[PDB]
């Protein structure tokens, strides 16, 4: 069907997404990890937003988002972010759930 599972950012860095060895771009997954407190950056366009999400394991992944985030993405918490592998490395996410 489609592997909409929750995967750690570290996973999708260490010889996976980053390196394009296992998950090819264009697939859906959900990254789930902790928001780097000072990595939420936004366009003045006010409709393009991107952020870095990592783990204690220190494998930071970059997520891109092309609409207004919900709670402006309150930083310094965990979140789960779903969409599609966009630019073969970057996740084009949109279904973010601040379930944390």
């Amino acid at each position: 069907s489609n592997l909409n599972l929750f995967y750690t950012p570290s996973e999708i860095v260490n010889g996976k997404t980053d390196t394009g060895v296992k998950p090819e771009a264009g697939q859906r997954i959900r990254v789930g990890g902790m928001v780097t407190v000072g990595s939420m950056v936004r366009d003045p366009n006010s409709l393009h937003v991107q952020f870095a999400v990592h783990d204690s394991l220190g494998g930071e992944i970059l997520v891109t988002y092309d609409d207004l985030l919900p709670d402006l993405f309150r930083e310094g918490q965990g979140i789960v972010a779903q969409g599609v592998l966009g630019e073969d490395g970057k996740l084009a996410a949109t279904e973010v759930l601040a379930k944390h």
